[PDB]
């Protein structure tokens, strides 16, 4: 529909990851990873599969303002807690004979979106033949064509908890009505590299100065932050995630 | 020579999805190569097809026009489809200990797009001007010792998809006036994938004189090399892993001269 | 606070500053490092040493008063500009003390692995948010930290809120800057982790921070007092033995501030 | 050395473009772009290098058109390393990176450096041991002393030469080359991964604060390059230099002096 | 008080590096490095410690009859001698059987200054209890505080070769007529990263437009280069360094 002129308020909130959280006192750990299953029996368990957390916030009603709408501006976000992996005597495996515990380090997912409706996703599989368990929503029908860019995984991140990072990436041939920023480091022994601070701000307006517009005065705030593997003593690694904070300014716009 | 921008129905938006072409060993393993051979003597390197990854490239077809009518390439939006499969280390991978998880991809990669109002001009260099190049691919003809550095011969048009291995060309800066690239090669052992997704981020194409490349025939060419790294396997055979590139392409009426 | 005009002088202040580390400090001749660091307790019995737990550190430098009367516009210090470095990077270069051969005949090992570099600058205490890798640790006596901590700690639980209002008691690995306060601050870190990290340090008199937001305003400063807050933990030396141990250095702060006018 | 006004018009700019050679030793016939095996632990008191083992400075002298008072300015040059992705052939030659592995990436210390004057590169020479016993064919610090191991003002060169100047001994000059740009890094360590770019979109202006670029002295352009890209690991675990060839495109235009 | 900007000279030296020079042949090494002297007995050779390098530039009188000085506006620096790193033949140990040596690599220090008088320093040790040869200068008196901020130690880099890189950084709260700039690396294995160009130019000039002052007619270079250590076939460890160029632009201001 029409866009018209603009007619400015702040909501915040702060997305818990999903990690898989395999008993309450392991709250942002994923269950211990299994390796070296064949393509043809890949069987994960719920609780080993890090998931993206979303939430519709309820912004609010524009009755007593053709329509108007909230539009997204701005947003300062940051992960909360990296400092938490400077405890190194807790749970993870020695260095070497006498040295402290081994750091939170590996492959890692930092990824944010704001948008006027659920985030739309993509699927790719590393393998096809993958049997996901109940509780995840993953690629229907899936063919070796699903381990490049098959066009039938289409989905709305429209659940929380359910739908696992390593089957859905965000969509660039859709999301008009949404702003995503995402970075994958790949590795073994990759550094994690966070940054924190008050004075950053992202601009969610496009070319033509419009933000997303905020749809049923709602809108969808969509993260994953997977910081890395921890090592247990035991030689076991996990997933280690970390919250997200969104600090979103808003401004009403006339539509028709 | 290169006249005015014309101003309903000027601008058009095109978009597709170019998959990798890393070998595809067989019906299941679509976006890895076969397994790496290792230490060939130069006097016999003689390398499987589905070993090698080539370059992907298509032809997008834009409406028709008619001092003539052609289309111009203005911006692009590209980005690496499915970074997060990489983060499924429960299948195939080797264990990076005893109790340990899988080994995440990792090592050389190349990451490479092109934009063009014709097909992308390539230049060929060999590390061995030897090896012994099968059946189904295209590489440098005739090469000699003077290939494995600069030998100007080899100059091909990337004129067909899954045929241009890309560890035998690059695009050649001598040429491609009608076109624009950009790539990054990363080697070695331990090399960490590094992927960015956004749809906020775009590249401009036009040149120092604000002119994009122009589209002959009424066709667009897109041309990319995704190689993410290597998939080490239970056994410590090794394996290509490439993903799909988007592009969307904004392009607009421009006016030429006859 | 409504914000009003910047005056012009008598109008402009710079206040300097040297922010110790607080690493933990195990004995006399120890200054700057940690307790060596334990490793594999069970998430059941986690109860870390006092020593081994680097704090934030913190400092109130005391301004002039500005107001003859608050009886109806007030004036305030306003924060514009900070220079900061970290004091000494160069001692990393003593390779022949205690640090553990990199092989036969070999020189001494680096200090190198996680590190965290922060600083910040306030017209009030930095607030802080809690966040635990492990919300069962015992955390010892003259330490704060989250109080009554759920499993909700290991991750966002918005009851633990904080004031850095004392030196060396928060520490680094239970407290972060809460971005969802701190309306009168500004602050910067970064996080490095791995086992062999490099540390990559900056020294010039030359680089300055601009305090300002969006609106041109700058960090206020009630009671006539700015706070400085800094953690600066440079990585792991690794003794002879194979313990390690965490080495932190003192920051400077060169802090340029104007008057500015206000409402009440 | 005046200079006055550019000069305009039809005919007032010209285009020249060259695809410099590397020169890593070529040990034999068919090894055209690598060094000889590198030796190692020579005592500094009997260090007797190879000349196929030694990289040296690639250069050209260019002839541009007679003019005669007119000069030639060099104001952009575009360049490119050439063949990237040859380093992704990890099937032949190299060691494999363990049991059933691919070949080793080429990796370790590198060297990415060009310039363009309007007369030969000016060097100083900077030793890492000044009793190296230099071999036949190559041009190193005469009467070297302990002072050659960091500055010592005797070693003054002209890049005069190509394939003569080891790489090892010579250094562009910052105290010199008032007519000519030069841009290089150096990477050194046992493992470092080789990182390259290639875009057709990016440009070098060589003009100096005055806007004055490289006046070109009897009608010639001088282009120099050295491009190791890093070593290569035989499965024998001897080790050689890599070099590729650098691609020059530099725009000129007619300067006036008296 | 800074007057106005009345025309131009321009200096140029090539400062060499002060790593120890153990023998007259291993000019710009250091001693081989001992390792794991204990904290309470820790008496390191005057041939194992880098010193500061530092030159006393003479300039033209200017008041030989507002009085004028010469103000600093830019220099142009580099390291000289980058690319003798790739003689892997001579002395260093074979990386494997068949193998090329060993390159420089390990923690490195780049850092240089431009004055109008003599550089400011702060002392800061690794070890209080570290007992310094004779022929260095070192912080007089040390304590536990010596390791963090003890205010005490504050010198002139006014003697070449003396003060030990490991003992002293420029000083923040000082150095108001200097422009100092330096990097620190640490770690075993880290590359060294060095970079030529005659294109490139440091400004001297402060935010209100004023370079370093010459005070009594000379100007004050400062340089510490150290590119990492030379690993002998033995396993012994030396720093090795390079020189540094400076050419330094200068034009005539008055003052009060
Ligand atoms: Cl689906
Ligand atoms: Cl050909
Ligand atoms: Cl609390
Ligand atoms: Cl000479
Ligand atoms: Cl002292």
């Amino acid at each position: 529909v029409e866009v018209l002129e603009v007619k400015i308020t702040e909501v915040e909130c702060f997305l818990n990851p999903e990690m898989g959280d395999p008993d309450e006192n392991l709250r942002g750990f994923s269950l211990n990873l299994s390796a070296e299953n064949d393509f043809s029996s890949d069987s994960p368990q719920r609780k080993m599969l890090p998931c993206y957390s979303t939430a519709r916030i309820p912004l609010p009603n524009l009755n007593e303002d053709n329509l108007l709408m909230w539009e997204a501006v701005t947003v300062q976000t940051e992960v909360i807690g990296i400092t938490s992996m400077l405890n190194l005597h807790a749970g993870s495996q020695k260095v070497h004979e006498h040295g402290g515990g081994k750091p939170i380090q590996g492959s890692n997912f930092h990824f944010f979106a704001v948008g006027g409706e659920p985030l739309e996703m993509q699927g790719v599989l590393m393998n096809y033949r993958s049997k996901y368990p109940d509780g995840t929503i993953t690629p229907k029908n899936p063919t070796a064509q699903s381990q490049v860019m098959n066009t039938d995984h289409k989905a709305y991140l429209d659940k929380n908890n359910a739908y696992p990072v390593e089957c859905w990436v965000p969509d660039p041939s859709r999301n008009e009505n949404a702003r995503y920023f995402g970075t994958f480091t790949g590795g073994e022994n990759v550094p994690p590299v966070l940054h924190v601070t008050n004075t950053a701000t992202t601009v969610l307006l496009d070319e033509q100065g419009v933000g997303p517009l905020c749809k049923a005065d709602s809108l969808y705030v969509s993260a994953a932050d997977i910081c890395g593997l921890f090592t247990n003593s035991s030689g076991t690694q996990q997933w280690r995630g970390l919250a997200r904070y969104f600090k979103i300014r808003l401004r009403k716009r006339s539509v028709k």
